[PDB]
């Protein structure tokens, strides 16, 4: 798909077997989502942005579709606004910037 | 141009007549950048991002020139750790994402 920016660049996302909406952000090093249940071990992880740092909790290697695309990678979960896909998962559906 | 992902699409810009560099950044509404004395009238304001919100300074009509490309809009100046490029400008580049 290409994407155009007037609008929010968000996308259908389906994870742990549950759908969600997610913002493609091209300036995010990782991708973070909402407080959920992710099943596996996770560890205490910290980011920051602006704004400040935040505490998040780090799940590697998690199957995630991304608007129809395959990805699996580390996912975090915390208290953000809004679901990101970073450049981590991006990257793996070959996601790029054209202008 | 083609922008990958593999590491943060880092930009040239020019505003106010300086060289910056800038992070193209499809998850960002508006355009933030490091603090810098622009003349002119500006107003306060709040925005949010990952760590919480941050006050900054708010300049209408703002010529600035991103990789080449012309643009013009608002633009906020404040404490941010990085120069980003929010879909207020993206779209006047024609910039889109694709997969
Ligand atoms: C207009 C501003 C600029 C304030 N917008 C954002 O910060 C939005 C906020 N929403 C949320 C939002 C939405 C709506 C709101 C709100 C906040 O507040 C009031 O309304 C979530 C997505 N971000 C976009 C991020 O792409 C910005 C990016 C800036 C940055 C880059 C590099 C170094 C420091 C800061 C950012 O936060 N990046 C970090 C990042 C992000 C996710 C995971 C890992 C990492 C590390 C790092 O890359």
């Amino acid at each position: 798909p290409q994407i155009t920016l007037w609008k929010r660049p968000l996308v259908t996302i389906r994870i742990g077997g549950q759908l969600k909406e997610a913002l493609l952000d091209t300036g995010a090093d990782d991708t973070v989502l909402e407080e959920m249940n992710l099943p596996g071990r996770w560890k205490p992880k910290m980011i920051g942005g602006i704004g400040g740092f935040i505490k998040v909790r780090q799940y590697d290697q998690i199957p995630i579709e991304i608007c129809g695309h395959k990805a699996i990678g580390t996912v975090l979960v915390g208290p953000t606004p809004t679901n990101v896909i970073g450049r981590n998962l991006l990257t793996q559906i070959g996601c790029t910037l054209n202008f």
